């Protein structure tokens, strides 16, 4: 037989009766609050599964209907809830459902986890189609109260809110802090995440819908949660032309539109402060750095390479990523160089000087397993842009720095073609810059003082 556990809300004796599929109970705990929760167990045949089995309580209806659906039955027991014998009862029963379904998470293990998942799926199937802002608000209340081993509960809360379509109304902070792993080690992170992510479920989609929020609502705590998403993403390895990968893949932000948030986030100082607080994350998840490099505007990229110079010293294979990131910003760079604003051009010069610092300082430290010649090409791209947008002569330092980057990359190691392209771009820049002769008609003075 397959068993069903009916619950109900309201001396007298209650009885369970209906169709003869089983013609014509016990006290659980009298909550108080002017109500009692009365339950009952009954085991029906094993062939009556997924069949309508209307029932009754002797009940006042403002016939009930059961569906023991074979798609949600686990060990073989079903749990029917929310039976009342309205909105007030709905809220009370939501509270009790939350408490009951979380009373199984005591011994975090695959067994109790799957039991919780099965009970939740069953009851929510019964709930969403029984045949509501207040309900969502009160459920958020009880959830926050019951919850405030942190990563598992964060993922569980995320799964729940996505199942109950409970948007995080103004407090993404708390859930993103829960999903933020204080673990300073990668193995510990994977250990905390595995027992809960190994379950077949839509973790990636939930995390992506959580990350899109906190970006469309203009916040930053979600960054600390990016690592988890990455474990759920199962990203692919880099190839011979990693530069050809889109910015969303290379940055490990698939399914997220970050360019709008990147360009519309008006306070990047707090972003960098949050980052520096959670710098340990960079060690447990490699791509995180990249992701961050992708979520920062071109005006606050040097600070990101400076504050986290130590990490790059521990992880020099990230230096190259910087270049890649800058490549994915080429338009903006050009948008800045095609103009003559000294501040932004100077920021770009600073960026390139920082990249040269990284190369030289950490020239004797990069791991040959991450030093692909693709970056050479990437560098060349950069050069071309710096030589195509930089029209004035008082900005030779940027073509010079680009050529120096190419030189250091070649020294780190096709090559001839990249050198040809670099020389060609330099000659083109000199041509489009030196349009008049070097010396005056008399020859006494030069035309361009800086030639």
């Amino acid at each position: 037989g397959v068993t069903v556990f009916f619950h109900a809300i309201i001396l007298h004796k209650v009885f369970i009766r209906g169709g003869e599929e089983f013609k014509w109970l016990h006290y659980t705990r009298d909550l108080g609050h002017d109500r009692v929760l009365v339950e009952g167990i009954v085991c029906i045949s094993k062939k009556h599964l997924d069949k309508y089995i209307p029932y009754k309580y002797v009940e006042f209806i403002y016939n009930r209907c059961l569906f023991i659906k074979s798609s949600l039955l686990g060990s073989g027991d079903w749990h029917q809830y929310y039976d009342i014998v309205l909105v007030k009862g709905k809220q009370i029963a939501a509270a009790l459902m939350l408490d009951s379904t979380f009373s199984i998470l005591q011994t975090w293990d695959t067994i109790n986890l799957n039991s919780f998942f099965t009970q939740f799926e069953q009851f929510c199937f019964v709930l969403q189609q029984p045949m509501e802002k207040e309900v969502k608000r009160y459920l958020w209340q009880h959830l926050k109260k019951h919850v405030v081993s942190k990563l598992k509960t964060g993922l569980i809360v995320l799964f729940v809110v996505e199942k109950i379509e409970l948007l995080l109304e103004g407090s993404l902070d708390w859930l993103c802090h829960l999903l933020t792993s204080d673990a300073s080690s990668p193995d510990e992170f994977h250990r905390d995440l595995s027992h809960i992510l190994g379950i077949p479920q839509s973790w990636r989609l939930y995390l992506v819908n959580l990350c899109q929020r906190c970006m469309d609502t203009r916040t930053y705590t979600w960054l600390g949660a990016l690592p988890v998403l990455h474990c759920c993403m199962e990203l692919a390895p880099r190839h011979k032309d990693a530069w050809r990968q889109p910015e969303d893949t290379w940055a490990a932000l698939e399914g997220l539109s970050f360019s709008p948030f990147r360009e519309q986030m008006l306070d990047t100082s707090s972003l960098l402060q949050f980052m520096r607080e959670k710098q340990h994350l960079l060690s447990i998840d490699e791509p995180l750095f990249r992701s961050w490099f992708s979520l920062l505007p071109l005006s606050h990229l040097v600070m990101y390479m400076e504050n986290f110079i130590e990490h790059l010293g521990r992880f020099p294979a990230h230096i190259l990523d910087c270049l890649s990131g800058i490549y994915y910003r080429l338009p903006g760079l050009e948008q800045v160089l095609n103009t003559q604003d000294v501040q932004d051009v100077q920021n770009v010069q600073n960026i390139l000087e920082m990249l040269l610092r990284l190369l030289d300082t950490y020239r004797d430290k990069i791991p040959e397993e991450a030093l692909s010649p693709s970056y050479l090409t990437v560098c060349l791209k950069l050069h071309e842009a710096i030589c195509s947008s930089t029209k004035l002569l008082k900005f030779y330092e940027l073509p010079a720095l680009s050529a120096e980057i190419v030189c250091r990359m070649i020294r780190l190691l096709s090559v001839q073609t990249v050198f040809q392209g670099t020389l060609a771009a330099t000659k083109r820049w000199l041509r489009e810059v030196f349009t008049k002769n070097m010396l005056t008609s008399s020859g006494a003075s030069f035309t361009y003082v800086k030639e």
